[PDB]
């Protein structure tokens, strides 16, 4: 599964994006739910430091440290620079359990700072944080996963199969293409409807939808519509608004046939 | 449900006992699973301070706070519980007065409010790790008065008092092992409900005697006169052998009700 996660507003939120071995947020229960799968984690990106987005980190590091043996690898954990709650909790984990001190590295990130990923299939993707409006208290980030790609220059897009192949054979691939950065994944974290520009072009939007501050579903769909996003996952949903949102979802699925709309049910583990 | 719990060895363990609004242990996920039921907690008793038994505590008080402080009891000397609760309060000023921790000495009783009856109390026993008994103080007619009729017994009670005609005895309503080896039959004997850890299904691969194997546990259940037992703290390795293994003992011991907490799902009873 490309994505396995769980999200219930105020209680716990965590999203495992398997393709890049990245865990976004770490609410309680992630290690219990994923088991030995936590050994496969290479990165943790935290949107912020509220307990429902970080309390599961201790279990992740504890299980990795006890179950990987001499083949354990340090877990890189990234969070919004200046977020004291993340720093206090990670310091407590290391202080309270010396055996875990070197099991993970905590890296504060500045907005816009890129982190290139190390996985199989090529060196071509990086994670990039953007500031979000949430508690107005501490710093929160949303994240994009970008993929460095190459596409044919406009002038060569009309050539047929044989013509483009002939040209590439003669002049090389780079000559007929230009590089561009595709947003392959966007996670909002807790925040108000993202600016249509922040989400435009993303192949998969994962946006909080706490209400029927945070964001209400209508403001989110409006944003998706303006940015022309085709695939969105709604999360950070509360249990009191289950059916109400569920109904508005089908309503939206009809009103927006070209857009795939999924949601993480606050009562069950999500998989895609 | 008198018991809603979840347990998976090394990952998370929490057992909510609704009759007394008591939560035993608080492994990660308890507030997420129980939701608003956490508002109902009257007490939390921790068997120890390993991450899989306490990481969910922050979540519980955070959700509760969002009304006297919740009382949290744990084994005296357990530094891990102290360090974690101190971190919660130091790092979250708003929760600083939301709960209180209380170290307990082995055998130290905590009488439960009740409706003012104080008929029930919790008592820890060593397994710093503690197991716990919930005791109910009951009364029964002294043997010498069993034959008196209604009028005769009331005349005696009037003249002598209720205490004179009855005798109080302490009944073990619930026993929770916490993490430990098979408990001495003496410790469990008499309990109406035993919830005992069952980390291994085969003692052969227990590099360290800090956990009980099912046969050993069943041995103690045998030696004592234990009615129903809920096996928990079960490891993932023995994920499927579970049924079988348990099916056999349900057979080799047809008088013993054997329930268990599947490491893959929340338990309800
Ligand atoms: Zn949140
Ligand atoms: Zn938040
Ligand atoms: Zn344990
Ligand atoms: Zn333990």
């Amino acid at each position: 599964m490309n994505i396995i996660g769980f999200s219930k507003a105020l209680f716990s939120t965590w999203i495992y994006y398997s393709p890049e071995r990245i865990l976004f947020d770490a609410g309680e229960g992630v290690s219990t739910t994923l088991g030995s799968k936590v050994y496969a984690f290479k990165y943790v990106f935290l949107t912020h430091g509220h307990v429902d987005h970080i309390a599961g980190l201790w279990g992740v590091v504890n299980i990795r440290n006890n179950g990987m043996g001499d083949r354990e690898k340090p877990l890189d954990v990234f969070y919004p620079e200046g977020n004291r709650a993340v720093e206090e909790y990670t310091e407590f984990i290391k202080r309270a359990n010396p055996d875990l001190r070197f099991s993970f590295n905590v890296h504060p990130l500045k907005e816009g700072e890129r982190v290139f990923l190390r996985n199989a299939g090529g060196f071509k993707r990086y994670v990039q944080p953007f500031r979000t409006k949430h508690v107005s208290s501490e710093v929160s980030f949303g994240y994009h996963i970008f993929e460095v790609r190459r596409k044919l220059k406009k002038e060569f897009q009309g050539l047929d199969s044989k013509e483009i192949s002939r040209l590439v054979k003669e002049k090389g691939r780079d000559f007929v293409t230009e590089e561009y950065h595709k947003k392959v994944l966007t996670i909002s974290g807790d925040s108000l409807a993202l600016d249509p520009e922040e989400i435009r072009g993303t192949e998969l939007l994962i946006h909080e939808c706490t209400f029927l501050n945070h964001a209400a579903i209508d403001e989110v769909m409006e944003s998706v519509k303006a940015a022309g996003v085709k695939k969105v996952i709604l999360y950070h949903i509360s249990t009191r608004y289950i059916r109400q949102l569920k109904s508005v979802i089908k309503k939206y699925r009809e009103e927006m046939p070209d857009v795939e709309i999924l949601y993480m049910d606050p009562r069950k583990v999500f998989e895609m």
